């Protein structure tokens, strides 16, 4: 009844998930035309099946999105019983409001495209904004890396009991206070004005910058300096989504981080070869278990505070 | 061509809006059956007209929402050219995410009810969260009290140039850092572990608590005490949406606030007689201008 | 697979139904904010389940409706397999047409709100107008109190074989002729012009006023007088939905009714303490059985002429 | 700017409407393939125009409905600004509820087909049931023959001031009590147990049978006999929608009716030559005025 | 779980399909009013069932379509689990584009009516244009008579290995080249300008005109003459949908066809009595098997190249 | 009132269109994040305006489609009166059917994305298949290069009166027979069994290969060889949509084409310097006229 498919050929995460569920990834004949159009053919019947499409870790966001939409459509019109999009890193998630400008809410457009392509269910991890669940009328399960983060901290940072959890911006406050409260430690916040201001005590403590994602790493790198100047003993960065585009890998190599921790929601293997500071938390088990629970009608909510 | 209607009994804001636009409120017979059902009867033709329904402030959120939905529907099925809901304080705005709970996203439900009722356009002020705009497929104009708040701060707080804008909670961080930046002053934040924790400096300076809304005022009143303990000269409370229900009005007086500043997005006339430190910023001009500009194809962004 | 939830704390009907199905009502953390906003939290997983939400008997129609919509939404986005609204008394049912005025069809708006909240199915009893089923695109089962009414009449009115079934208005004709034909008796009709006119013979017969609902009871009370003046031996009123708001309980106490019979679609316990003329027909079994049949894929139509 | 098109072959009503509005009917090539498929080809641009399609009276209900849906779609995809279906007699109106059966609500299906075809507005007359308006989310204007029926009664029945308005069935109760009230006369009702039963007084007075529609006229003809047996002076039959199919025309002559009055919502010209007691009320002026008023943002309620 | 219903009283195909599945057709009380309105009543419960409605072979396209829509609606609001329209010959399929005129895309309107009536799935055979599948958002299975055609040819035309497959028009090229390639033979094409032009060699070969449908047969009859004049040994016509309206049966009787082969997607029994040249390929097994596979979640795609 | 915006970087067509209409392109800041996400910011009010977005030609089909969808959405939620997508070459047009495969109908998906993004109207040229219009419920105007192709044939091929219009494949049959009919010349068709097969006569006459589009040009180049082998005097290739990616430009030169004629629905300026036999037909005037006529309620059919 269960059927798992991958996007593109960045199948590492997809294969890890399929492995954990005891399944082979479904056959897809999936190539890009000479004119950059993606052609897809589902190589097996999906009729009456519970289909899960895991979005590729390829960097080109528009290619990845279109491929996903196309595969959703193909499965729907081939009479799949249900089609679930498994989207570890939600595309255009940072474009979720107008911010006083004549801007698109591109995340709402993305949710609309997934809905009209025929998605019945979304599984995602750490949406940049939780309100994005409201952009759909279909159910969304928004998984958290938090339990895996708390675990990583307790086992890797000796001074975790006396550390400060630090938000790199104003929008991350609720997220760091939540980790701070669970660990029973302090929190601090950095706000960029072309200067950063820090509120909260980090003096003579380990500082852990926690964000949902880092892209060019300009922010986390400057925040690390700022934290050291404020007297933090050393600085960690823990992000769920490691985009690391453009100059990021250069910035990290030169930055005063003790370690930069990311999940494998985005493929990190190439980036790790050029950046020794990077460590990866595997989230394939969380994703596999959410898929398993979804299919069985069991509680996905268990995964919100517990690591499977 | 333009027609403005009001919700149930709270006419003050609606009448202020209509006055500024040179218009009388549209005729509507609005009431309640002995069995609590809302009756509404548009008392004039709205065929081919640009209709604006300004949501009532009877305080009872479900009655007010149902009355608005019913008026939208009646206008739509009476062949209005367009219907805009003008909703200064968006119902259920706080319920805009699951929060790790098996909870409704009631703000999205409310957006869907408005859309299915036939609204073509929404005008609102200081949405608890900006993503609520994305809960609709119809255009939403989200007005800001911010410019009127900053004006009031400068014109009423002598020591404003060196004060600190303070958030009652972790979630209000963005709102206070925006205000503090435009003033070029400092910010601080309070978090409830319970015990309250303060990050940032307020010592020997005026503290201004800024929130989008206050309900029971439990948080804002406890916040004010912590601020005083940390050596704030005087403490102010600025709220765009002043609901002030329950113990709120008494809690305010029993608190140290030099003043509690709210907008008239919700009626305050009753709560001002019972609380002397409350001051009101009139936003009827911001809303009238939004309607006029919406009607005329003119830029509403200017009001931001 | 089956899960029953109640609205508010007027859980009598809900508990009766749950009892009959051998179930406990599902856990809900359901409170009203200081600012009259209803906050709801489903206390157990509904993932993959057949959910039934029974609307509260609390009098405040807008609070009750909103609570119901909110619970439907919560269950839908929590991945319930199906969500059925069980709405014994359909709100705003009397606002189902324009009546030559610039009026809302509020019942159509209500049906639209239930549909967008995510209802897949409605179970209701004696819709004021059967056309209201057409206000939905989802299936509606409209149950009838008629079989329970016919039963009540045969067992409580000795002269049932020679009685007259009387409509209190023009809109109730089809409903009374139907009861009249089944009992093989006469029917009559009252029409209010500020005076009532009666067509049909009631002289020296027991008269039974049958309506779908009574609210302030102005109409049924005046109809009872009118029937006695026409020479009816005595008068009964049988309504399915007993709203009894405002002066109703005063009007009934002073009216010349032998008995006023209602169902428990709306809670009557408080109203009975102040009004001895009221008797209640329990419809929990009809509702429980429709829920049971719905869930099993069995015939709900059996209940249209038969009392379970 | 306004453009009026007609259905297949029944042009009389459509042409009457267009004449009153000072307009020629729009060019359309409408036919049927040898294999019964409806072909339609709008013969002029309707881009940016206010288009009114008046439904045809070829009698064949499914052909007429499909032709209307196709014309609506063609106008919509040719970028008409707005499309109104003008449907004097709403197809499948009688099928508006399940009636305790595993039955379709075909009137709702018809409403959905119209909506999906692209209709923005409906104009109709004497909907079998008023709730049918709620089967749509688009505006519906439901016109009344009532004022024209009352005029005709007074102007044609000498003894009208003391007559009785009678319903052929239990379901027509509201329709007859409304007419009887405005005239300040009595009403009565017939119900089929079969044997027919009469409630109300008709003795030594003129009886007027009033229904929204009559098909085979079995009910209305049997009703007329019962009324005569109960001592009605003379019996009239008033029907807004006169379908008169099958044995109806013969059954009418073979019956006692002093007259059978219908509107021209359905063509009657053929059925008037075969039945002399039939009289027609022209409703083209009511419909033209509704279109003109719909077009101009003027009050259609006035016509009620 | 499976339930099959027919439209009207042209139940031959429907009965054949029901037979092959081991089922009796469901009870329907289905009559036309004196005013040409179709009244329908489903005589048994369809609650929770997998419903298949097979569209009648009656000639009156609008009556047939409306009846089908009405039955779909009736089953949907009676809480069928799924409703599938089985439409062997898709109505208004030839009206699937604007053709430079101010024309309706009537096939898109038809697909929209089926969707709003509540169809969850369509089963059809040889859509005039495959793009018509794109007119729906629900899944469409478009079955092919091709495997049954190839079989008929191999067993009935001795010279099949040296024949020419001929398109009667420009729009049929892809269809004939496909049959030609599978049989490993030649293809040709006729194009009407008031004259026909033929491209491709048919000299001294058997010619097989293959089209999706024939209506008045003006085209195929003229094409047959043209093919004989070009030196074809003899001419066959194989259509999937035999409408044969108006003068068709007269035209065929006088035309130089060796045989005219059609499927029973449309009833042919009456037409065969007046036209001896007509032979019928039974497609009830293909339809029955697609229904069986649909219901079971098995591969319908097997039927695209294989005859069951 | 009318406002014209362009996609990312391909401005040439958009600027040609705006020039012909007497308009400057609307201000928009359009770019790409380091992480490939499309950023778009409408730089002026479009409230109450008739907005036309002309799709960009950066070649990367998914980037171009996403940028278009985002611009449509931004214009819609900024209260544009109407949004038209002007898409000379419809993305994924070739994927308009399953073709017996478990395949997407990606053209329908694309139509749905455009519709959900908020497009009210589409203008496009030479849809690969005419049924693609039915993939929408909004109006689509499908313009033709045909009249401009026929003009070019007569004005550039001396021996056109006795030439043969040839299809590269079985599917292009209708397109070539239409062209051949209007010219009153012959047609032929090529099919790939592989070995290529030719039906129809091309001996000692000029052969014109006509397709709606060519990508790698593998088919069209192999077609040209077969035509020469069959004794065609000279061979031309006419394509409304010239994608010309990969080996195409080299394959063309290495082929026998006297000329390869395309429209500028896709930029060609780079591919003309690298290939001398390419000629371009400007279609900016056809598209400008369609926008102007769409805006003014005038007949676009005239351009067909």
């Amino acid at each position: 009844n269960i059927k798992i498919f991958s996007g593109s050929s960045h199948q590492d995460l997809s294969q890890k998930i399929a492995d954990r569920l005891g399944l082979e990834l479904g056959k897809v004949v999936t190539k890009k035309f000479s004119n950059q159009e993606t052609c897809v053919e589902i190589g097996e019947s999906v009729r009456g099946e519970d289909v899960y499409i895991v979005q590729s870790g390829c960097g080109e966001i528009n290619d990845n999105l279109m491929e996903l939409l196309i595969m959703i459509n193909a499965c729907k019109i081939a009479s799949a019983s249900r089609v679930t999009a498994v989207i570890p890193c939600f595309p255009y998630a940072r474009q979720d409001k107008k911010d006083k400008s004549r801007a698109p809410i591109s995340a709402k457009l993305v949710a609309n495209t997934l809905s009209v392509a025929g998605a019945d269910h979304i599984i995602t991890m750490d949406l940049h904004a939780s309100q994005i669940q409201g952009f759909f009328d279909i159910p969304v399960d928004n998984l958290y890396a938090e339990p895996a983060v708390l675990k990583w901290i307790r086992e890797n940072i000796s001074e975790w009991r006396n550390c400060t959890i630090v938000s790199p911006d104003a929008g991350g406050a609720k997220r760091v206070t939540s980790i701070a409260d669970r660990l029973n430690v302090d929190f601090a916040l950095i706000h960029k004005e072309d200067r950063m201001v820090l509120v909260g005590d980090v003096k003579d403590r380990v500082a852990i910058l926690v964000d949902d994602m880092a892209d060019t790493c300009g922010t986390i790198c400057h925040a690390a300096d700022k934290l050291l100047s404020a007297g933090a003993t050393r600085v960690y960065a823990i992000l769920t989504h490691g985009i690391f585009s453009g100059p990021a890998i250069s910035r990290i190599n030169n930055a005063c981080f003790e370690a930069v921790v990311v999940t494998n929601t985005i493929p990190q293997e190439d980036k790790m070869k050029h950046c020794s500071k990077i460590q990866v938390i595997d989230i394939s088990m969380i994703l596999a278990e959410a898929i398993r629970r979804t299919h069985n009608g069991e509680s996905v909510s268990y995964l919100f505070s517990h690591v499977p």
